[PDB]
């Protein structure tokens, strides 16, 4: 368990070092924050939107590489939107799941793509 | 029921905030609006062109995030081409069918994509 | 000396074959149409920005094959966004100026870029 | 003269309708805020990087529809870039200045590029 | 039957409007001139090198706008690379098809690409 | 000083190994192979778009590994480019031009963009 | 059987004439030469990156002109990533295939795509 | 002062984390090696080419987020080109100028571009 952010935004401790990803990765925190504020459609809109797009850029990259651990990748990913396009409010989950799987599965692609 | 513009030109009602998708809008209007004026061969080409162009970039900006509507979307647009591949001059439908799918399908994906 | 489409929309006397410069060319039917009903800001920005937007595309296309007649094109251009710049509410004027332009102007680069 | 979002991050005000603008900007509020918790070279070379990437692919965006009040835009990005390549650790003035500029300046172009 | 030409080259009664294609069908006829002058590997490779890029790139051409015509123009073009991979040296047949392709099934996508 | 080929097209003797550039050169010898038929127009039109096309893409190939020798291949484009724009029908002047014009200036290129 | 470079690095040899390619290979010699000095996680990451995204792109170039012997290469392709992706410190193994295929396989597409 | 990798090879102490410029960089060691094995126009070619485009590359990559080294940067690059231009044969100078080049200037952009 990693620490979750407070206020729960992007720091340096998530470098991926793939500037656009880190870029990328800047709007879910802020997606993720918004819900925690008010938990609307505009905001739901916004990380989904933001969500789906970094997703697919992602996994772009890595089969630019032919990167070996796509596939599972992807299935996390795949994931998390269904959780988003069947949102039940729980930010907490949220903001857990995002702090984990930048550290633990976009972490063990670095220097492979 | 939303009113069908005469003459059938774009107006800023039919906005969507994605000035390629307007642009790409007003094209539609246009070959309906030749159409009707004069239902010949030259006018269904050019706007059999420019609404299966215009689908496929839509869709692909759907696509780009990963849009939970994207599927349905498609389907629409996909009956939408074969009613112009099997035209029988219902240009009525036409004038119809365009005002009604920009208002109710296509305003739905704004602040998603 | 050409006549000037009534209602004020493009019409297939306009071609150019260049697909992508027929397309723009119908956004600046409809800006100058939609100034013809309200001479209004939300009207003028509209027909700005694709008039903007066309002149600099279609000056790529032309710089693109390295035409003989861009500067004299492109002097044109220029003196129309100047006038969309200090719009007077002239619409004769501009309903007159690009129909006189693409048949003239831009109907001279056909074939050589 | 607006409010200063604290926490230190983007909200729905802020939007642009570009989405793409909208996702840069997320990355300037992140980079204040980092800035605002320590004042430091790696925080400064995110807020700075960022800054820079934005200030040029806005400006490209401006320019494409040949935007009109360009000039005075560009200048006052490069004061702001001048400020961080002179950093005083002044980071009232750098939350002030942001969120004038977008509700202020770049609120302008909206509909015309 | 149209004529075929004598020398071997690509005339103006060829276009097709679209400058790429024209351009690639260039290198079609020239394709089959160097094979009617030497039918060697290096004339082949040649050939088959510009007409698998130029059916491919004309394919996407057809795709962009959803072309009705897609599958069948397809599937002629796929007959013809058959015909390269299986090469016998008929040099007149190749000369037949490229004009006969051209002139019926090129010349049907026009205005609707 | 090298043979004219005749009929004037392409031939492998001709080949920079960049099959870009050997594509559009084959345009060229069309081009001047229309003209050879037919001093008119249609095809001086033909030649100048394709000219003027293959010079900026090929200057900017050299451009793009920092080529030593731009500045003297640019300067002679540009004077073959002046030639066309004040064509006198010297149609011997342009075989013999573009032959020598590959065979020692494009050649010099090789191996260094 | 080719002789094995020592240093393991490219050679002039080495060249396909498609620089992009060449200068990928290039990044594939280095790999192989890292793994040589020290059989480690960070060598085999920076092969196997380099490898996926060379076989990609080259891939790709046989794609884009319909290349026919393009179904055996991605196969053998494929059978050295499934190596990289199994990694037993074989390095003679790796040393001997890329050299052979480079020389075999690579140099089969040139004039063809 | 660093010290030089022999055999003269790219390894991971000079990694920038920029992939692209990584990947790059393994061309310009490359070339120097072959100048320390054979002093001849065909190794010179090459270094010379990989040299030119990855400078522009680079400098491309510093433009687009306006790093503020640049001028200092590219001030460095156009020295070494112009060594390049003048070959001397001083092939010392070479392996030691790349070596001192990527781990103090180069260096110096990472988390900036």
């Amino acid at each position: 368990g990693f620490p979750i952010p407070d206020p729960y935004c992007w720091d340096i401790s998530f470098r991926t070092f793939y500037t656009i990803i880190d870029d990328e990765h800047k709007t879910l925190f802020n997606g993720i924050l918004l819900l925690s504020q008010a938990d609307n459609a505009d905001h739901l809109n916004e990380l989904r939107r933001c969500t789906g797009k970094h997703f697919l850029n992602e996994q772009q990259l890595m089969q630019s590489s032919q990167y070996a651990g796509y596939a599972e990748h992807k299935k996390a990913h795949d994931d998390f939107i269904h959780k988003l396009d069947t949102w039940d409010g729980d930010v907490t989950y949220a903001k857990n799941w995002l702090v984990n799987h930048i550290k633990t599965i976009d972490f063990k692609y670095r220097g492979k793509i």
